[PDB]
């Protein structure tokens, strides 16, 4: 895949996120890291058994999230271009699935970052990404979520 | 200003690059204690911390009080490589870093303990400019 300055983009390697990831497709991986492919996998391992202490709804879909927010796919084109998590995506984790762990942990984070839920986790900020809306092509969307009750819109 | 030796301490025996010497900064009376308790009192904070940074902060904090000496009877001492600051400070703790480190240096601050903060990574070397000119943290490899 497309390679440059700041990172290049290439096929998943690892397997904790496997199942969240589309097969074939390229992630970018950040060369401002070292060993990028073996730090985000390091990391990833980390995040999720941290997931080991939240609730049963919340998990897959903070995992899946992790996962495309540490391994996002690169858009078509000449450069890398990580595609970041759509706003609703996020928000719908942030808000529905995982509401006690991270929307109501808000405004408690003062009693420790590890100590309230999920905001410790390397989860974007929803404000600050593009929308579904705007354009559906430029962000990657909630995948399915594989459960084996739930909140709604 | 200073001399590099064995590490002797208690808390970074497994952070540090292995079969390496330490600088020990003769600005202090005691370097060798004084940088143990440098990093002890980082400790303190490094408790409260989650385990996706604690790790890496700790490589980060261990690396930099006891900088690692480049080879030769003359040695100096190594900075960090820019990649390792950026992946702990950035990857690893994201989201905590920077309040552990206002923790961190407030709480020495307040001691009156003279300590080197953190570098900025950016004003660090590359690892890939020269692989021997700066130091590889071992939680990373
Ligand atoms: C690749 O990693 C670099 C270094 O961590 C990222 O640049 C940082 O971006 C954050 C936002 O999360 C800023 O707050 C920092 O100021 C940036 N640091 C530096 C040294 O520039 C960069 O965002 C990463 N690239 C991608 C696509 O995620
Ligand atoms: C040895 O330790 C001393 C004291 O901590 C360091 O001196 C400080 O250096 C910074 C440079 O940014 C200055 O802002 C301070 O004014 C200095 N403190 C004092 C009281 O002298 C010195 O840099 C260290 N040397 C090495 C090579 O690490």
């Amino acid at each position: 895949g497309p390679r440059g300055s700041k990172g290049y983009c290439a096929q998943y390697r690892g397997e904790v996120c496997d199942a969240v990831l589309v097969k074939d497709s390229l992630v970018f991986f950040n060369t401002s890291y070292p060993d990028p492919e073996e730090a985000q996998e390091l990391l990833i391992h980390t995040a999720w058994n941290e997931l080991k202490a939240v609730s049963p709804l919340c998990r897959p879909a903070a995992e899946a999230l992790l996962c495309n927010h540490l391994f996002q796919e690169c858009s078509p084109g000449v450069l890398p271009t990580p595609m970041p998590i759509c706003r609703e995506y996020c928000l719908a984790v942030k808000e529905l699935f995982c509401a006690k762990e991270w929307l109501a942990m808000e405004g408690k984070t003062h009693r420790g970052l590890y100590r309230s839920g999920m905001h410790f986790l390397p989860v974007p900020e929803c404000s600050k990404l593009p929308s579904m809306h705007q354009d559906p092509t430029a962000c990657t969307r909630l995948p399915y979520l594989d459960y084996k009750t739930f909140p709604s819109i």
